[PDB]
Formats: structure tokens, C-alpha cells, sequence
């Protein structure tokens, strides 16, 4: 509808895949080469389904901060025959608050879904499903089962992936440029 949705659509159309694990179907953001991200609660194993293709996982790392606190981001390298468009220059360098964000989802359940979530707070600490978690972004939207892995963007920045909610608010794990240095 506007330039917010334009940037979100551009990311969804080239940098997402449908990832299926034993814990369900997730939106999965491809960042560069064969490297993607997914919420750690997806429980990635040795084999994952990517757009319903059986795919070997070459490496998976559940990220934690230097306090050894969960970040709820898993970085996956896929044995895929094709690279992602490199979007690392759209990742923020530092923890921040944002205005006027979009949460975008693409699964079997929720195809081509875009949500204007409004103001994003640097919330910090969240007890997420009983797991102490850091670097949480918060937005005021009643997100649902099926939106985890959803991409949070502003015009020109990919800032997070959706990892939970409490019925009134939604929560995203920050993406930072420093996670994907090679």
C-alpha cells in the first residue's frame, strides 16, 4: 500500500523460503549465499524441508549473547543449489527502537501476509516460553501461532524475526550485521 510494504514485499519475494521441521512450518529469511535464519524453537536438525524439498543442513548455530543468554536466532547453512540475494547491507549495526515497521509472513497457513505493526520498542529482556531471552523487540499486535519466523522490516532495514507473543503484544529477535560477518 506504501513504501513500507514495498520494501517488505521486495524482501519476501527474493529472500524467503518456507522451512518445515518436526515442530511445524516457518517463514525463513535467507541473508546471503546459502545462509538463513529461523527461530531456535523450530529445533533444526540434520535434514529440513525447504519449499517441500528435502535439504541437508550443513551447519546450524543457536545464538547466545556473551552473558550466555538465549537470543532465539538459529543460523542455518543449507545444502541448496542456489544462493540468496545478499541483504546484509540492510541489517542494522546496533540495538535500536524503530517507527512504522511491517511484519511479513509466507507459509501454507498464511500466504503473502503483511501486518503494519507500528512502533517497535527495544524491549531487551523477555521470559520467552520460560527461557530468559535478550535483544527482544516489542510491537503492539495480537500475533498468532504460524507467524514465527516472520520478517520485521522498516523502509530500508531488516530488523528482526518474529519469535512469540502474549495475545496483545508480539516479540521479535533482533538481527544485527555482526551475526553474519564471513
Amino acid at each position: 500500500m506504501g513504501p513500507g510494504f514495498d520494501f517488505a514485499q521486495a524482501i519476501m519475494k527474493k529472500n524467503t523460503v518456507i522451512a518445515r521441521t518436526e515442530k511445524g512450518e516457518f517463514t525463513m529469511l535467507g541473508v546471503y549465499d546459502r545462509v538463513a535464519v529461523i527461530p531456535t524453537h523450530a529445533s533444526v536438525g540434520e535434514i529440513i524441508y525447504i519449499n517441500d524439498v528435502e535439504t541437508r543442513v550443513l551447519d546450524a548455530c543457536a545464538l547466545r549473547d556473551l552473558t550466555d543468554t538465549n537470543l532465539e536466532i538459529t543460523i542455518v547453512k543449507l545444502d541448496r543449489n542456489q544462493k540468496f540475494r545478499d541483504i546484509r547491507h540492510f541489517l542494522p549495526r546496533c540495538e535500536d527502537d524503530y517507527n512504522d515497521a511491517v511484519l511479513s509472513v509466507h507459509t501454507s497457513k498464511f500466504p503473502n501476509m503483511y501486518i503494519p505493526v507500528g512502533q517497535v520498542t527495544n524491549y531487551g529482556f523477555l521470559n520467552l516460553g520460560g527461557t530468559p531471552t535478550h535483544r527482544i523487540l516489542m510491537y503492539n499486535f495480537p500475533t498468532r501461532a504460524g507467524q514465527c519466523g516472520g520478517v520485521v522490516t522498516t523502509t530500508g532495514k531488516v530488523i528482526g524475526i518474529h519469535v512469540g507473543g502474549n495475545g496483545a503484544q508480539g516479540f521479535a529477535a533482533m538481527l544485527l550485521h555482526s551475526y553474519f560477518t564471513d
